[PDB]
């Protein structure tokens, strides 16, 4: 009956250490799970930040293009006109002579 | 000492149950690790694709601006030259 106790004490030791491994491993896993979560939250944040940053640069570049295109159109239409003016002169001068 | 035994039995029973529960949590955490782990990868992939597809749109637009700019600097010149050739003519004609 005291040989019962030494088996049980030996057994408790074993079990109390096993539980600790099992407990330690779980804690290691939780820390991983959380560092994974706090970096997924971080990923989602920098995604939104990026998107708005990109969409601003885009809009401002699309503005430049539109204006530059307006300018170019006007100027090209001017050059052509004021070159035609010069053509008309040539024509007239040659006709006259 | 069915007083000490009583307790020691219940103590083992506890450690046994508490190790299994931990074991159970471990499974769940691994499952929910892989799951998390995948959403992280998804996010990270979506980021890369967006970044690439945005820095390319950037390129095309800057190229446009550069080209258009060169062109307009050119026939900003031309236009301002020819307009002088007219003016100059005109004053010669005024002289005559």
């Amino acid at each position: 009956e005291a040989d019962i106790i030494t088996n049980l004490r030996c057994r408790l030791k074993e079990a109390e250490e096993e539980r600790l491994k099992a407990a330690q491993y779980g804690l290691q896993l939780v820390e991983s799970q959380n560092e994974l979560q706090n970096q997924l939250d971080k990923c989602r944040n920098e995604m939104m930040t990026m998107t708005e940053s990109y969409e601003q640069e885009k809009y401002t570049l699309q503005r430049e293009v539109e204006l530059k295109s307006r300018m170019l159109e006007s100027l090209s239409c001017e050059c052509e006109a004021i070159k035609q003016q010069q053509k008309m002169h040539l024509e007239k001068l040659e006709e006259q002579l």
